[PDB]
RNA sequence: UGCCCACCCGGUCAUAGUGAGCGGGUAACACCCGGACUCGUUUCGAACCCGGAAGUUAAGCCGCUCACGUCAGAGGGGCCGUGGGAUCCGAGAGGGCCCGCAGCCUCUCUGAGCUGGGAUGG
């Protein structure tokens, strides 16, 4: 399913902060096109961030046996 | 030779300045000698004007060193605009975004006199 690691950049009023409750996700989805939307999905109208500001820093797979969160790994 | 080294005549008008220290002169340049005549000091040969010319690199001049002033280069930091467009956001004030441009201050480091025309000196 390969896992994917998201890490990007998102503004209102200088809205950076890359570290982990006010700036960036994870995502599971099969490839990048595919998992490029999904940030798109909810950043864009969870906080009224329009695509304009997006700009992602890293993508990138993460191994499916080594992520800081619990709740992403059982629900395999 | 030579050319630069000063000088006279300059241009550039501080990157070329100011201040201090030191170095260079037997020519050049001044310092410096003396005033009867020229001229002249609301006193003075101070200065100027004339006649000079012993001494002398201490002045100045010149070069160099160091400071500051000052032009740039780079770095750090400070601060921040404006054209072009939208039934874009925001009630407004305002702001983002795509199309074009930037500059501003302040510290650090690095350079910092160029050049035309003629008579001396090497």
């Amino acid at each position: 399913v390969k896992i994917f690691m998201v890490r990007g950049t998102a503004i209102f009023s200088a809205s950076r902060f890359p570290t982990s409750q006010k700036f960036t996700k994870y995502v599971r989805a099969l490839n990048e096109k595919q998992a490029i939307e999904y940030i798109y999905s909810q950043l864009g109208g969870k906080n009224k961030i329009k695509r304009y500001n997006i700009h992602i820093q890293e993508i990138k797979e993460v191994k499916e046996d080594e992520i800081t969160d619990k709740t992403i790994r059982d629900l395999a």
